[PDB]
């Protein structure tokens, strides 16, 4: 058995930015942008084969396939080969991170790439990635499951494979989840002894232009709530910390940020109204308070389910980043359609 699957999703987004620094027009306000945008349409192929003993071969090849014609590539969304059995599941390939998977219970919103941070809880998801890795996922037992995942040094830095001149960027990913009676709680995190961040505090490839080497890179996320009975509520707490590891005056000093997020939704027949709030507290950068990283956002909207596979989508969002006259405000709304096949 071999299956074709995917999601086609798109809409029109209206957005405005209030940034004193970049816009001379009155009040620091940009013009209003109106755009047809793909929301992340994708297409996949997957299969499994019973090997006879409660064991199965599994594989998946998933790709970005925006209906705007902007992606190219195979295997650039989660794609793997593995084996599943009484023992649980083992997979190797371009795999979601345990943090990336936990992101499903944090940020349910659909948007284009341009509005990811205002029509979605983009910022909290900055720690989420796909990685060339191996992963183990346990069976569920007494409502408990866990995952363990690893990125090899020579996958994190191909160039240095034979010369171990740069310190290793290998990383560890792990998670622990409990479901019972509509209640859920999970822990997800990662650790990298050495890593590299851009200024937005996403991880980037070693030797990327303006990458900032760090050491002791750790992320911790806790999410909890209730999902059942037409009611959805969740709350997430995230902690990110590292040491400056770039050679210079600031080497060894502490970076850190705490983020939180909350979503609630109710199902009214075919309509699901939803609201989300998130907050980034002031970061510590080289051991000093930095309110450029602080943010506050709120998103409201609704899905209308024409069918189990097809929804109309609407949302509106209001985001504030930084403090004072350096601050950026983004407002946006969209309307959209989603079809899962
Ligand atoms: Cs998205
Ligand atoms: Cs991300
Ligand atoms: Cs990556």
């Amino acid at each position: 058995q071999v299956t074709l699957y995917g999601t086609i999703k798109a809409g029109v987004e209206v957005s405005r930015v209030k940034d004193a620094g970049t816009y001379k027009a009155q009040g620091g306000k940009s013009k209003t942008a109106t755009q047809i945008a793909d929301f992340g349409s994708k297409i996949g192929f997957k299969g499994q084969e019973d090997l006879g003993n409660g064991m199965k071969a599994i594989w998946q090849l998933e790709q970005k396939a925006s209906i705007a014609g902007t992606n190219s590539g195979w295997g650039n969304r989660q794609s793997f080969i593995g084996l599943k059995g009484g023992f649980g599941t083992v997979r190797a390939g371009n795999l979601n991170t345990v943090l990336k998977d936990s992101g499903d219970n944090v940020n349910a919103w659909e948007s284009g790439s341009n509005t990811e941070d205002v029509l979605g809880l983009g910022t909290i998801g900055r720690v989420e990635s796909r990685e060339i890795s191996v992963r183990y996922d346990s069976p569920v037992f007494a409502g408990f499951s866990g995952s363990v995942q690893y990125v090899p040094r020579d996958n994190a830095n191909d160039v240095d494979k034979y010369k171990h001149t740069k310190s290793s960027r290998e990383s560890y990913h792990a998670g622990l989840k409990y479901e019972n009676a509509g209640f859920f709680g999970q822990y997800a995190g990662s650790f990298a002894k050495y890593a590299d961040l851009n200024t937005d505090a996403e991880r980037v490839a070693v030797n990327t232009a303006n990458a900032h080497p760090v050491k002791d890179y750790q992320v911790h996320r806790v999410v909890a709530g209730y999902d059942a009975n037409d009611l959805y509520v969740s709350v997430a707490g995230q902690y990110e910390a590292a040491k400056n590891n770039e050679v210079g005056s600031i080497k060894g000093k502490k970076h850190e940020q705490t983020q939180v997020a909350a979503t609630a939704a109710y199902r009214f027949g075919n309509v699901t109204p939803r609201v989300s709030y998130a907050h980034g507290f002031k970061a510590k950068v080289n051991g000093v308070k930095d309110a450029n990283y602080q943010y506050d956002q709120v998103i409201v909207g609704a899905d209308y389910d024409f069918s189990k596979r097809t929804s109309a989508l609407v949302s509106a969002g209001w985001l504030k980043q930084g403090k004072g006259a350096g601050k950026v405000e983004q407002t946006a709304s969209m309307v959209g359609l989603r079809h899962k096949f």
